[PDB]
């Protein structure tokens, strides 16, 4: 049965890592997938998450099984984080919270539960775009359509061509936004294009799909949410799909969430019987490890402060990281004004290398960026900043 | 969007814990889902696992993501545990094992996997079977089919007719396998019948696929895996499902395993890409903490001492408890003899309770059982046996 299985397109982002770690060429740089690094180029963990940990080491009695929903705590909190804690969604019920393995598995999810229980057929992603949108959807049997959003030659949201490539889009389609930091351009709308948007939505009957794994990464926690609240003030239902992966450094621990919200109590209720359902034929209950931290944290006021420095600190040093390079870039010889760079969002840069000059920066200088010219601001440091800089001129 | 969507119960069996947790009566007792409790009733986390958080604790410095297929070492430790150290699937590097969020992630990753890169259009289950198995394959586009298997008049396996009703399994077919302690009948094949079974599925050209969720539960570590093995030996083609929910006492850690075997390397590693894709397609990439006390457990040898002993101590009190439980059904003047429920493996006793006694035992005693008369035996102590007896004794 096995034998003539052909073998895939390896993915743009996941299949990065095999490649870098097989790379023989010393001095090599990682710039590839997104996970914030620091000054000595290491990805620790947070001092915040240690603390929590420790707790429940010290704490804890049981393994037994979550429900299949996860820790009521940690939705509880995940819901202010999004909503705003008086929110009248919370005040409401309208909205129930599944923990997932991941924002990933939280997409999933959406995608499981939209396929069987809905008439959804597309969801609209943006171009340029996230590979595992697409992915993730299509494997659910939905189908995947792109609007437009940026402007290439300006790095520049291009508003109207957004509106207009989604002229398309009817009446119980999925139109997946990104809350902020959008991955790849670091380009966001404004606070009253987020209102534009919600309002044509609501008019055109889309259902909202807020991917927000950045959470922090833009201006910072309650401004990052602003996007995702506009249209929460506008619409009766819409899914969010978030982690804690990047803004408590928990990559690996698969903490994420899956936010059902609906016209009143009664009905989400009822929906989210279903998301569960979702769930069972998948993973049956999420693991308790990661988002009983994120719990924690987010529950005691020192712990909670502790961890919103340590984000701060992670969106400083990318910050700073941004400035060094833009400058380290002319310095090495770029011509081009590159200042666009500095107003892109979260851990990324993107610009317009294409195939090629990634393929080059790769096989001539050890410099490995993602196949559409997204390269991890957040993966440099002072020291891998002079080769990096160097490789990119060459092959501009 | 979401207005019409129908109210259900998900999981059945999960479901069970809402039901058990909802009721506000003292003396209810709960025999429903699989979770060993101790002396005391209650499901301490092992001190062979408290021993690995606190290393992982003292030792892990960053939640960098784990591989797709997550920690290598979890992928050897499994391959050994399933297939014994010294095996030709080991050394002829024909095994491929990706870490899941438990043995349920397993199940689903392995149903997309066929789903998608095979020709695989039915899956043959036990009868009667674990719930999730159907619902799991079906929810990938699978259909599945029953054999027999249960002999409910000599509750014995009904080996004649378990062959007779695969005799329209067609090559190409996947035919699934508990690896021991059969759920919820707890019994298995004798070795000389897996060894007929083994047989069979290479004349047919079946692909067998064992949900392994109780190795040690049965007689022991590697004589639960003989099945498995002989299996092994004939088989070009194979995949394990494997969990270290039970024997770990680590459910809501997710902590289980995809294997997938093919004829040689090259094979089972095109092969395992597609695996990896429909892993990319889910959650992307699994939860590092429990597979990593399990790895932490399993390569140190004082460690892994403690545990297989933690272990010896979970099966040894389910036999007291089985023993206990056959005996005071009967002083307590039991109409129908137990002693069947002696020979069966595992957590549980299959005790032919019909629907009505179910509800009669919920209703009327606060005892709740599964809805197919499955009772968790591990969740029996001495001090709620007399009352779950009397409970019984009057339903009968
Ligand atoms: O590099 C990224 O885009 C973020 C990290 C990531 C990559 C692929 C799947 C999940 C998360
Ligand atoms: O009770 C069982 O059959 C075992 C525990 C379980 C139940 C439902 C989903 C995963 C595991």
């Amino acid at each position: 049965m096995f034998e003539n299985i052909t073998a895939t397109t390896a993915d743009p982002i996941l299949g990065l890592a095999d490649l870098f770690r097989a790379d023989e060429r010393p001095g090599k740089i990682d710039l590839g997938i997104g996970v914030y690094k620091d000054e000595t180029g290491k990805t620790p963990v947070l001092t915040s998450v240690k603390k929590a940990e420790q707790y429940l080491l010290e704490n804890e009695t049981t393994k037994n099984y979550l429900g299949i929903d996860g820790i009521p705590e940690f939705g509880r909190c995940t819901q202010e984080l999004l909503f705003g804690k008086g929110s009248a969604l919370i005040n409401d019920k309208r909205a129930r919270t599944a923990q997932t393995p991941g924002g990933s598995g939280a997409l999933r999810v959406a995608a499981d539960f939209l396929a069987k229980n809905t008439s959804v057929k597309r969801v609209w992603v943006s171009n340029p775009s996230w590979p595992n949108h697409k992915s993730v959807f299509n494997s659910a049997g939905l189908e995947v359509r792109e609007y437009a959003y940026y402007d290439a030659e300006n790095h520049t949201l291009d508003f109207d061509a957004l509106i207009n490539s989604l002229n398309e889009a009817q009446a119980g389609d999925v139109v997946l936004f990104h809350g902020c930091c959008h991955n790849p351009t670091g380009i966001d709308p404004t606070l009253e294009q987020w209102q534009t948007l919600a309002q044509l939505s609501v008019e055109k009957g889309w259902l909202p799909l807020f991917d927000f794994a950045y959470q922090g990464f833009a201006r910072g926690l309650e401004e990052d949410a602003e996007g995702l609240r506009a249209f929460a003030a506008m619409h009766k239902e819409l899914i969010v799909a978030s982690s804690y992966s990047k803004n408590f450094a928990l990559y690996n621990e698969r903490v994420g969430a899956c936010t059902l919200v609906a016209a009143d109590s009664e009905t989400v209720d009822r929906a989210f019987g279903q998301m569960k359902a979702a769930i069972r034929d998948n993973y049956s209950s999420p693991p308790a490890h990661g988002a009983s931290v994120v719990a924690t944290i987010l529950s005691n006021d020192a712990l909670r402060a502790i961890w919103e420095q340590e984000l701060t600190d992670m969106r400083q040093r990318i910050q700073r990281m941004r400035q060094l390079f833009v400058n380290t870039l002319q310095e090495k010889g770029a011509n081009r004004d590159f200042s666009f760079i500095i107003k892109q969002n979260g851990m990324f840069s993107f610009s317009g290398l294409t195939k090629e000059q990634v393929l080059r920066l790769r096989e001539e200088f050890g410099v490995y960026a993602v196949a559409s010219g997204r390269v991890n601001v957040a993966g440099m440091t002072p020291d891998n900043m002079a080769p990096l800089c160097e490789a990119i001129v060459a092959v501009l």
